[PDB]
């Protein structure tokens, strides 16, 4: 094997609203932005008191998976945390979540940027040197003459592996700038080594490293052969100023996370290693930059729309500039593109092919592009009936334990404080529809997983393989078409379950 997808079983994970990221369970006055849609905020009005407002989560945790699987996964919407690969519900989330991605030759010009440019190419270089004639829009201009030149100012890339004077330093940011003061280096190498990617990726070649580090001096027209994560330390006299942690995607490159000596907060490092980046991707013949997930409302998180990028729609696997949709997308609520020409008598059919899974969609330019979120998801949305009687069917034909639920589950009451949600809600956006589901078991397309899907039992400690879909329990077959919904069919076609009923 080489690329296996090896993961666990998904589960919905619910933990209470206070532990959110972001909100920790609160906004203010503004209850309606606790919600995604105006009609469930004015249906809950009642019942704020039994409201269960959680932090929904999807995701499993994450074995082996190869990178270009990865991009597949991150364009489709998923960023892994440390080796625990997730995305949340649009829907029943306390705080929304997107995937933005930039392009290096659209960036703006502010003077914010000049500013900080002028005194990090100063600093580094010597004050004999005579700056060039090239104009300041051209940052990776700016950016390589003034390290060409520069003595003291020098940056390396090197693996993920531990090392001392790293967790000293993120001890150091830790304590002085987040008032964190429990930090262990195991914690450390959870946070910031776990990697499911292979060892291949993680470590490399050498040649590899030497082209990386030469990025300033590659002519157009080479590829960049290294692939997976690295970490790239700043130097400046000697000793550590930051470290950045990153990955190399084959369709761009991704943030995690970033940590600065807090005494250098004169040079304003974060914006100067998101310029760097930029300059890197530009020098190199990758195409984009994956930010990161995007949150409007949280002021935390609104500088990454400074550099101005699209914003991805998750119900249509789709990229589409933030600027047509600002109106849409404030204060926070979700959101689905639609046209007059079709209406909304069913669900979204998401093509499950390679056409429509994490890939670019060119847009009709010429249709305007409306709202119709409350059209699909609203109180008479038609989804839940349409939902409903699919689950009736696969659960009176196939055997598949799917049940039926009132049309007020979109947010549990206090009932379920005695029983844990641990099942994916049928009514999710995003997800595999459950008659698109049905329609694929009734026209025998289940019939091509078979010989060459593997299930791997912990109770015999053995991997399986998929021989008839109809003979497996019904347990299993729940796990499965799971999977497939969260994932694509796609995805599990080179897939492996670790599926275990020992938990
Ligand atoms: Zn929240």
């Amino acid at each position: 094997m080489s690329d296996r997808f090896v993961i666990w079983a998904p589960s919905m994970h619910n933990e209470p609203a206070a532990k959110c990221g972001y909100c920790h369970g609160n906004k203010g006055g503004n209850m309606d932005q606790l919600f995604a849609l105006d009609s469930w905020a004015h249906r809950y009005m009642n019942k704020m008191d039994v409201v269960k407002i959680e932090n929904c989560t999807i995701g499993s945790f994450v074995e082996h998976m190869d990178v270009a699987t990865y991009d597949r996964m991150c364009n489709m919407g998923f960023r892994r945390s440390g080796k625990f690969l997730y995305k949340v519900d649009p829907l029943r989330n306390c705080c929304r979540l997107y995937t933005i991605r930039t392009a290096p030759q659209e960036l703006n010009m502010t003077k914010e940027l000049k500013k900080c440019i002028s005194r990090f190419a100063t600093r580094i270089t010597s004050e004999d040197y005579c700056p060039a004639a090239v104009a300041s829009s051209d940052f990776v201009g700016k950016i390589v003459n003034a390290e060409m030149n520069s003595k003291t100012f020098y940056t390396r890339f090197e693996p993920a592996l531990y090392s001392e004077e790293k967790y000293h330093l993120f001890v150091k940011y830790q304590e002085k700038v987040h008032q964190d003061y429990n930090n262990s280096p195991k914690s450390f190498k959870r946070f910031l080594c776990d990697t499911p990617f292979g060892p291949e990726a993680v470590l490399g070649t050498q040649e590899s490293w030497e082209q990386l580090n030469n990025w300033q001096r590659m002519k157009p027209g080479e590829k960049l052969k290294h692939m997976g994560p690295v970490h790239e330390c700043y130097y400046y006299e000697g000793k550590l100023i930051a470290i950045t942690v990153s990955d190399i995607l084959p369709s761009g490159i991704s943030s995690v996370y970033f940590i600065w000596d807090p005494d250098y907060s004169k040079w304003s490092l974060g914006k100067l290693s998101a310029l760097r980046d930029l300059a890197i991707i530009q020098r190199t013949n990758l195409q984009y930059y994956y930010l990161g997930y995007y949150i409007e409302d949280c002021p935390k998180m609104n500088y990454k729309a400074n550099y101005g990028a699209e914003v991805l729609d998750v119900c249509h696997s789709k990229y589409i500039p933030l600027k047509p949709i600002q109106d849409m997308i404030s204060r926070g609520k979700l959101f689905v593109i639609g046209e007059e020409e079709t209406k909304v008598t069913k669900e979204l059919y998401l093509v499950d092919s390679e056409t429509g899974r994490g890939e670019g969609f060119p847009t009709d330019n010429v249709v305007k592009y409306k709202n119709i979120a409350e059209e699909i998801y609203g109180v008479g949305g038609c989804a839940f009936k349409s939902a409903n009687e699919s689950a009736l069917e696969l659960k009176e034909l196939y055997g598949i334990p799917y049940e039926e639920e009132d049309l007020d589950t979109i947010y549990h009451l206090k009932e379920h404080n005695g029983h844990a949600p641990n099942g994916i809600p049928n009514v999710v956006p995003g997800l595999l529809p459950l008659w698109e589901l049905l329609d694929i078991m009734q026209s025998g397309k289940i019939t091509d997983l078979e010989g060459r899907l593997f299930l791997f039992e912990i109770e015999t400690e053995g991997i399986r393989p998929l021989i008839n879909f109809y003979s497996e329990p019904p347990n299993v077959k729940k796990r499965i078409c799971d999977v497939i919904r969260l994932f694509g069919f796609e995805t599990c076609m080179k897939a492996v379950i670790l599926y275990s009923e020992q938990m």
